């Protein structure tokens, strides 16, 4: 067993000074001065900070994609994450179009079994028909996914059209699962492509341009009111545009349940990185959506202070030198992602908490607890209380880091922050009651993850349900 | 020849006193104390004003839809226009799918020959092919049409996808031609419409239902986006949602050309018309898009006093109670569209003018001089000059007139402003500089209208061209 002891303990709400002791991978017990179980290890958190551990609800390890294979796997990629904070991560089951979604779930489920933290999936529906609805069916309720992805782009490969997207969000509707989306207009972004090559616009500079940002607010738009007619609540993954956020507050202040995921990197970096002379350097920041001017980083920070962003996670899709210049000659073809699960917590701490645009209490909120309420994950996770998982980051207010490709610890050799110093970082990371992180030491063993079951119908819907009640049709009697 | 003396000439700017001379269907002089040429009629305008002939750039003469043919015909319309003041109109040649558009365009030259006023066309582009894109260049270079119309509803029908908004807005640009859009989600409508009925909601009461107001306002946003990313401007035909509005603004705020069209009807008159209890009486209304709640008119009106919509028009499509009742049984089978031509000028003098929401020139500019800004007619039409056209109304504000199916010429026993008295009518109206409307009197002839040509490349494509040249992507040197 482990007692945390010495620390402030600081949730999405307040903070508290506490001791806190797990055992048998969970949250015992709380409070000043608590006894201590024979033979239990103690981590002394005098001047720091307790939190519960950070969940990444975006992250694509060993993904097959573009070609080829993402170099970080789920070991590594967990295991990266342990040593920046993170606790527990959701993947994506990514079926090919016509393949069975039990069969893509299972071998993914193999390729996971070596994360050394705890994880999960959505499944993505790639394609549609009477037993792909089936199969989602099974999924929630056998196997423990109650999320599933639709991407909006990729036409002539994974697009959802609009008749996919109503029929899915239906059957979502009645599985209780959330409906989440990659929203980019995926016939915009073919035609812009083939414009900008048929010009000879093959660089990286040209991946911004082929994507702009009206074509991710046109497709949050079209999620969002499909979502509405349908009523079904929405997730809307890495949202890297004032266009989409602005989207996303005009349904909330209608009353609709939409909620909105930011990386640090749209927070952070601006679309200057694609006209970097080294093809390499610019490559690495091509993912989708792409970085963006500066106006969109702005926004975002609104958007997150306003609570019309509810979740921070990291895309985390990495592909090294080589894989990249697989789109050497043609931007389209480079694979698109870049690695952050690492440094999520720490970037965001340094450019939020230490500069007072955020509170600490917000911090949490945006690196767990929205996560665990949106996907009916709270109090499991997220939360510090006594029968909560013990996943708990201890955070060093004064300490510094500089985030570099040839030190993190993602299986990547590339860092869209390379040479920053951010200050305020995981010191101690405790993922089911272990310490698997000691400022420096990480201890992640393959293997020792679990399988995260989500439970269907979060309690939005019963506010649709009654919703739905009150709105029910009334003929006319003539 | 024709001289009005006496009367305030309402520009879309100013007003002051004035005689109008007209001859060989121009205004030949305007000014104090007019000499009179030997033989002129003379039309006191005293205590009257004197504006452009209304413009109706939606119209739908003897169209062939839903089943059946609509009741006004081309003369019986644009004659009823002329009594309400309305001196031309644009109409639109809908091809069938796989139909030539020539071919198209043809047929309806000869049905529009009996115009008793100036008349020109959009075409619709219903299908699409090289043959199509073609016809659309043949159609812009010796048929004189400078605007495209697409359908967004209509599924399995006419309804144009994004692949063909895509590549017809592409071909209107390379064109200097105007895209215009009807904005509904077709999908979303088709889903609601099966929805529905299988409820056994078959009556009027449901159309509203199957059309909610974020289906506009979704297929807006994607209209105007698709416009944004290809470079053109765009045209929304009749706007009724707060949605629709909204996203007009947002583009209008980030300076995109996008122009919003609307209806007397969507101004005045909310949803609780399709639950009324006689299903005729309910199905007169049915058209889309359909009324709307209450909140929706104040917002149409503080569109048009913001500018952000830009154009009046009705939409006018006839339909009797024979042919709605098509639908008797399926409320999606009724013929839809409502009659305007003769009362879009009067409603909007008293609902506008009179109540202090929009001044005079406001008035103006909104019954002919944007429309004829919009689609390359001005100063030809729209405009009090020497050389214009000498379309013209006399204007009585104190005249009054109570709405009526048994008294207006409009050839349909439905009228969906039955009993509303107005104060402000049209005492004259003056086509090619001849009286063909004088208190009480309609003097139209068939034929006597002149198909009007449109010049492509409105001043709007100057400005594009620019912004286009200095936002070239330029390639980065490595
Ligand atoms: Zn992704
Ligand atoms: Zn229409």
């Amino acid at each position: 067993s482990l007692l945390i002891r010495g620390a402030t303990v600081v949730t999405h709400e307040e903070s508290y000074r506490a001791d806190v002791l797990c055992a048998n991978g969970l949250i015992q017990a709380i409070g000043e001065n608590l006894e201590t179980p024979s033979g239990c290890d103690v981590l002394d958190g005098g001047g720091q900070y307790l939190m519960p551990g950070g969940i990444d609800p975006h992250t694509h390890m060993q993904l097959p994609f573009m070609g080829t294979v993402a170099s970080e796997d789920f070991f590594s990629g967990t295991a990266a994450g342990l040593a920046g904070g993170t606790t527990s991560i959701i993947d994506f089951v990514i079926p090919n179009p016509r393949q069975s979604l039990l069969e893509a779930f299972h071998t993914w489920r193999g390729w996971a079994q070596k994360s050394a933290a705890d994880y999960g999936f959505h499944v993505a529906i790639t394609w549609w028909s009477d037993e792909v609805a089936r199969e989602m069916g099974e999924l929630v309720a056998q196997h423990g996914v109650n999320s599933f992805k639709h991407f909006m782009a990729y036409k002539n490969a994974i697009m959802a059209a609009d008749d996919t997207l109503v029929a899915s969000f239906e059957r979502c509707l009645e599985l209780g699962a959330v409906p989440t989306v990659h929203a980019e207009n995926g016939e915009l972004v073919f035609h812009l492509q083939q414009k900008l090559l048929a010009q000879g616009l093959t660089g990286p500079e040209a991946h911004p341009l082929s994507r702009p940002p009206q074509v991710e607010g046109e497709a949050a738009s079209r999620a969002i009111r499909i979502a509405e007619t349908l009523g079904t609540p929405l997730y809307l993954v890495h949202i890297s545009s004032r266009e989409a956020l602005d989207e996303i507050a005009y349904a909330r202040a209608k009353g609709q349940p939409v909620y909105g995921e930011v990386l640090a990197g749209h927070l952070l970096l601006d679309d200057s990185v694609y006209r970097h002379p080294d093809w390499a350097t610019a490559a690495g920041y091509v993912m989708s959506p792409p970085f963006r001017p500066v106006e969109h980083q702005e926004a975002l920070w609104r958007g997150l202070q306003s609570g019309n962003l509810h979740t921070t996670a990291t895309d985390h899709c990495c592909f090294c030198a080589e894989q990249k210049a697989m789109g050497r000659d043609d931007f389209s073809k480079i694979p698109n992602g870049t690695a952050g699960i690492e440094d999520r917590m720490a970037l965001l701490w340094d450019a939020g908490v230490n500069s007072g645009r955020l509170s600490m209490h917000e911090f949490v909120a945006l690196t767990s607890t929205n996560t665990a309420k949106i996907f009916n994950l709270f109090p499991r996770k997220g939360a510090i209380r006594v029968g909560a998982d013990a996943d708990l980051v201890l955070w060093d207010p004064q300490g510094s880091r500089t985030l570099s490709a040839a030190t993190h610890h993602q299986r990547v050799d590339f860092n869209i922050f390379e040479g920053r110093t951010v200050r305020g970082i995981p010191s101690h990371t405790i993922s089911q009651g272990k310490l698997l992180w000691a400022a420096g030491d990480l201890r992640a063993e393959p293997g020792a993850g679990r399988y995260v079951e989500r439970p269907a119908y979060p309690s939005v819907y019963e506010v649709l349900g009654r919703r739905a009640e009150r709105q029910r049709p009334v003929a006319v009697e003539r």
